[PDB]
C-alpha cells in the first residue's frame, strides 16, 4: 500500500507538538514500507537499500524506540 494514515481519537490530538511527532514517524514507517517492499521484490540491490535504509532513520525528528522497531522489520540477508 502506497498510503498511510494519521487518525486524530480527540481534539488534543491535533495540539501543534502531537502534529510534530506523529508526521515525521509516519513519514518514516511508509517510506520503511516502500524501501521493504523494493527489497522484498528485488527491485534493488542491498548496497542502495542500506544506503537509503540509513536515510530514512536519519530524521532527528524520530525516536530512538521508532527507528529500532523499523531496523527490526530489515531481513537478516540485507545487512
Ligand atoms: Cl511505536
Ligand atoms: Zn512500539
Amino acid at each position: 500500500e502506497e498510503s498511510i494514515s494519521l487518525t486524530f481519537r480527540n481534539m488534543n490530538d491535533f495540539t501543534p507538538e502531537q502534529v510534530a511527532r506523529q508526521i515525521p514517524r509516519l513519514k518514516a514507517m511508509l517510506a520503511m514500507r516502500s524501501l521493504l517492499r523494493d527489497l522484498k521484490a528485488n527491485l534493488l540491490d542491498n548496497v542502495t537499500f542500506r544506503k537509503e535504509l540509513e536515510k530514512i532513520l536519519r530524521d532527528p525528528a524520530l525516536s530512538q524506540t521508532l527507528r529500532d522497531e523499523l531496523r527490526a522489520l530489515v531481513p537478516e540477508k540485507a545487512w
